[PDB]
Formats: structure tokens, C-alpha cells, sequence
């Protein structure tokens, strides 16, 4: 990252860099370890376009690189229309933030960069994060997760909590698919054991915390 | 590494923990991981390494199954490039036993450390070609005609393996690029082959040809 | 053709329109014949796009003279898109090369053409009679086309060439594919003959000459 | 060809090359009447290397002008290791005899080449299309070629005479096998009929003449 008197561009350490693969290699890059891990490095630094290439390239499998890279080119195609459409429009094309092009193709052109660019391409990095799927496993539809037999119910929810967050974009439309799916997909165990609790939270709880309360000891 | 401090170089052999590492990256992600790919060029571009301190590198990093193939297309590069050495004007003295580090000249650490740099950066190319033809522990380097994305497999999955393959076997980049970007069509499932022409020889704008192929038959997991 | 000795529009004569309809029936559209006889009526003459109706027309089957059409349709709606973006641009709209419209619709209309146009036309039809198909098949995909057993191997190699002229437009990226897929696709004997042969080019000579050298008595 | 009335290069007529391909699709490449019209246009005129790309492109077919390139570039091969290892040696290098380089890709530099160069390309252009096969097959072994029961006996010899003519170059030594293989791989009703006549030519006769005389009615 840059160094605020001039622009000064320093690569990562060998430590850094082998902490980011031991943890993408064994737990996965969207568990929340890895999550929190990247929010304290991308909030605490200064990203450019070449950082995000040099981080995600030495901490992905290349089945996992293709999803990155094809996630940042849809985010930055759509993210494009909603600059144009401004009063005043800013100055911000595609080539500035994929990092390539004619005027951004090398590192002592994208130091220069001002803080809404930076902070523009941070959230679509992250988004184009969110969506990289794991090695062997393709996103299924909410028609798929069911919570089978001899199953506990929190490892039933924990998966429709994924599930909505690959897809749907938007989190108020996340919140009420999965407290909506949180009962119709359960087993008719849950679905006894939770139909007296159901549209009742008493104070300052979530739904899902009462739902996963009621049925306890069930699946085994 | 060997270092130069001015009249004189001197030599000092690799640390405790670099090599540790290295074992612990070549043994668990793999010998072409993008991972050691970077770890490796890290370690040769800021360094001055003599082909005594490259067969210590692949020694004490690789599998005794790798250190042969290792040494083999380390002979067979040195053999291609001192082709274009004796075919070139003025001839360009670095003979076969300059750069494999035998012989008699070049044999002891002593011999070695006053090579010049036309000769460092060339031995660096060769060593790093060899390199990338490593196969995995368990493995033969497939043929084009085999590598098929079966069904119930994602796409990218499949897009990889290809990559790989012409990685391995064929040497130019720009031929690399068209033979890949045909071959990810023809070789594809028939839900994949349904998707993808619509779309077939089109780019809108500043990407790659993958980049809308995985983007078009996304979630084929039904 | 037209003739300038000022402009001179003259039909075909009634003997080069006998050859051309005996020598389509009889070798195909696209044997090395009519390849050289298409050329010397096309850089011999004067083509204006009225001359390419009649002579598709009364040359062809009715099944390729609508592949014949459809391939010159196809083909200005890529040389607008290079005529208009280059600098200076140039005027070469759509309905000048296909010979329709209102300004573009008779003989004395198109007989005044510059030769900047004569060259353009000339360039796209030559690129459409490339692509029309034997009078019974559909083009075959890349894989489909392997050396049968008991099967000659320069009859493979050229069946390949034929594939890749069809699909391909760059003359460069035929040249990689076609030796590529030679020793892939081929026999399991020729492959045990062509391997200590691969990739050594001696002095002087092709690739595939090479190869069909090794293969000389391979029958049974 | 080249006139010298000092060069002046004309192409081909359209009505030669006409006939060209129409005998070559209807007989074959090496039927006696294509032979004789063939030696007819080479030692009747001055055939530059640059006019056999011409004649061989548009008489062959596709798969018979990758065999004819072959046989090409083989044979300029073993005629330098018989022009520099002469006393005197010859001015004679591979690419002046194929046609390629710096110094002889153009008309305008192979129009004055000598009589020495001419008369050795035109040895070995004919040499290569007595190599080409017929369009469907490949060349088969002389322990292949056997007289089937209720096959005609000048059929057999036929065949034997063409297998021994793409194999062999020194025609002293086919002379010396196409007369023991006919005895020897002949039918046994035939060969009960040979028998007596063996090794016994009696008077200005050729052996094989004598041999065609003694199945006269062998059909039944």
C-alpha cells in the first residue's frame, strides 16, 4: 500500500501473505475469521488496484482468481452506470477502477488516486469477495436447503444465512427471506416445536434467537 | 546468495527458516501454486543466486521423484539456449558447463561466484522454466484431447485445468492465449455449450473472453 | 464487368458462366480449382456488387446461394464498425457494399464506384464463398475430426485444414491449431511415429511435411 | 512459364488449366495419359518453381497438395548432398530450389535463373508426383499385393507395377522384383502355368509378355 510527503508504494511482507494463504487454504474465504481478517487489512491501509491483484492472486486457487476477477468486472460495469447518472457526474470510468488501461496501467500513475476512488473500489473488491464459492460446490437455490433428518437445527440456519448472502444483494431483502425460510424448510419436528413461538419476540431479541431456543434436543 | 561488496564477493548459504518454509509451501499447496510462484520469484529476483545455491533451493524443497525432472529440463533448456548462443553476432561466450555448473572452471563456489549478470539472468530463465514444468506427486501432464468438463462439475473448475495444461506443454504466451479461449467451447458440457453461444465471439468492453464465458453459464449446478 | 473503353457495363459471356456451373457441380465450391479461377475473374475485371448477384446466381444450388447471401450480409456489418472508427472516417455505409437502397439500386447507379470501394467488396464476397458448405453437410466441431484406423494420414491433415479455414479468420491462429491438433488427434500408430519427430524442424520445410513423412507406409 | 521474346512472365491460361483439373478429378494424378501431358507442358516451356505452386494448387485436391509439398522439400534434401559434395561444387543451396528466402520469393528474381537450375527442378517436381496417391488410399506393402481367385492375370502384374514405382527410385531395381514377385505371389492356376515357361524368353520378347500369354483363358 501507499504512505502519505510524497506517494510511496510498498509491497507486503512475507508474513502477511502467508497468513492470508494458511487461512484461505484451511478454513475457507468466506468463514469469519477470514472476514474479519481482511476488513482489518483493507480498512487500514491504502489499496490500490494493483494491491488487490497482488493479494488476491498469492491467496486464491485459480478456479478462484476467475470468479474474483469476473466478479470485479461485473461490479465495476454496473458500478459505472451509477457514476454518469450524477448531478455533477464525477470523473470516474471503468479504467480507473479495474486498474488498467492506457493513463492506469502502472503504479506510480494509480498513487495519485484521490479517497473516493479508493473508497469505491473497496466496496466492490469486498463484494467481488463475498461471491467466490468454494473448491468443490456450485450455489444452490433456496429450493435445495432443506434441514434432512438427524440434522441439528443451527447448522439448518447457518446455511440459509450463506445462501442469502451470495445471492441477494441487498440485506433488508436477506433479513426477511430468511426468517420467512426458517420455517417452511425445517423438519416437522422444528415445524411442532416452533409453531406456538411463531411472529412473537418478547424484548430486544432476534426471531432466529427464539427459533433456535425452541427446538433444542431434538435432532440426533 | 552471494553478495558484492567493492573488488571481492562473498558467499553465505541460506537460512534456517527460508528453506523451512519453502519444504512447508512445495509439500502442502504444491510445486506451482500461485502461492510459491510468487515465494520463489521473491527469493531469485532479490538475490544473486549461482547454480550451486539453485540445486541447495531444489534439493531441500522438492520430492526425490521432482529433483529428477527438475534436473532434467534444467539439461534440456541449457541445451536450446546455448543454440543461441554460438548463432549470435558477436557469439556470446557461455557454453553449457557455465551454466549447468560443472566441470572443471566451474565446479567449486569459489569458480562460480565471478560469474557476470548476461549469464545470472540467463541461467534465471532457464531454472524458472524448469521449474514450471514440475508435475504434481502423483500425476502424468495430460493431452488437450482429454481435458473435458464433465457433468456435475463448476465451470471454472474446468477453465483451470486447462490453463495448467497449456502451461505445461506449450511455450508461448500468444499461443498459450488462442488455443485455450477455443479450447474452453468445444470441450464444455452441452448446458455450458447452450450458454455460452449466444455469446460466442463477442467482447463489450476491456475484458477477457473467460470473464464473460464463466460469467455466462454461472450457476449450472441444478 | 464494366469496362472503361466512360463507363462500359457488359454482361458475361455465355461460355464463362457454362464453366463456372460445370466446375461448382462437379468439385465443390471450394476446391483449389475454382479457388484460382474465382480470383482470375475477380482481379482481372471490374466487380461491381450487382456482377456478384448473377454470378452466385447462376453458379450455385438454391441452398448456397442463401449461405452466400447470408455471410455477405454478415460480413459490411463489420466493415462499417471498421470504416467509421478509423481517422479520417470514410464514406462506406452498409448499402453500398450490399448494392441496395435508393442511390445504390440500378447499373448506372453503381458504375461509378471508386476503387476504394471495388476493394472492399472485393475482399468480403472472396470471404463469404470461403464459408459455403458441401452440398450435404454442416461444419464439424474440432473435436469431432480424429484419424480413423485404416484411414491415410494426409487425408486426416487435410480434412483439418478445412475445419480450421471455415472457423477461423486470422491465417496466423490456423497455423497453431492445426499443427497442434495433427499429432493429438491422430492414429495410435502415427503417434508412436511422429513423437521422436516433434517439434524439430530441420532447415527449410514445414512442420507437417515432416510429419506426413513418417507416416508413409502406415496402411497396415 | 517465362518467354524471352530479356523475361517476360505470363501465367496460365484458363483453358489449360481447365483441362488440368478435369483429367486429374476423372483418372487420377498418375494415369499414362496424365503422364504424358504433364511432360508435355514441363519440357515444352520454362517452368519456374514459383509456376508449379500455381499448377499443383489448382489440379490437386486439398489432401494431395500437403503430399506433393512433402516430397518437394524431401527431395531438395538429398540434392544438396549431390551439388556441394561434387568436383567442382555447384552454386546450387536449398532455397533456390524451393522457391523461398530473401533472394528468391518474387518473380522478378526467379525469372533468370540457368539451365542447370531449371533442368534440376524439373527432375524432382516429377519425382514428387509420382508419390502422390490416389485420393482414398495409401501405399501398400509388396507382401500385400496377391492375385485374388477370379481376378484377370494383366490386372495383377498392373497393380505390381505401381506398388514398385512409388517404393523403389532406381528403375533397375524394380525390373528385378516386379518379374520374381509376379510368379511368386500369383494365383496356383496360374502358377502351374508359369512353371514350364520359366526363365525361358525366347526372342526379342519382354518376361512378363510371355507370362500374360499363359493365362490367356484363366477366368474359369
Amino acid at each position: 500500500p501507499v504512505t502519505l510527503v510524497e506517494a510511496r508504494y510498498k509491497s507486503f511482507s512475507i508474513k502477511m501473505l502467508k497468513d492470508m494463504k494458511e487461512g484461505v487454504k484451511q478454513y475457507g474465504p468466506n468463514s469469519p475469521y477470514m472476514r474479519t481478517l481482511l476488513d482489518s487489512i483493507a480498512h487500514g491501509h491504502r489499496l490500490i488496484p494493483y494491491d488487490w491483484e497482488i493479494l488476491a492472486k498469492s491467496s486464491l486457487s485459480p478456479s478462484q482468481f476467475l470468479q474474483f476477477k469476473t466478479w470485479w468486472i461485473d461490479g465495476v460495469q454496473e458500478q459505472v452506470r451509477r457514476n454518469r447518472a450524477a448531478n455533477p457526474p464525477v470523473n470516474i470510468d471503468a479504467d480507473q477502477l479495474l486498474g488498467i488501461g492506457q493513463n492506469w496501467s502502472t503504479i506510480s500513475q494509480q498513487a495519485l488516486m484521490q479517497n473516493e476512488a479508493i473508497e469505491q473500489v473497496r466496496a466492490i473488491c469486498l463484494r467481488a469477495w463475498e461471491k467466490i464459492q468454494d473448491p468443490g460446490s456450485a450455489c444452490p437455490s433456496f429450493n435445495t436447503v432443506r434441514q434432512g433428518s438427524k440434522e441439528p437445527y443451527p447448522d439448518f440456519v447457518a446455511r440459509l444465512q450463506d445462501v442469502a448472502q451470495k445471492s441477494i444483494a441487498d440485506e433488508k431483502a436477506r433479513k426477511v427471506i430468511v426468517e420467512l425460510m426458517a420455517y417452511e424448510n425445517a423438519n416437522p419436528e422444528c415445524q411442532s416445536a416452533i409453531k406456538p413461538l411463531k411472529g412473537k419476540v418478547p424484548a430486544g431479541s432476534d426471531v432466529i434467537s427464539e427459533y433456535v431456543k425452541a427446538c433444542d434436543g431434538i435432532g440426533g
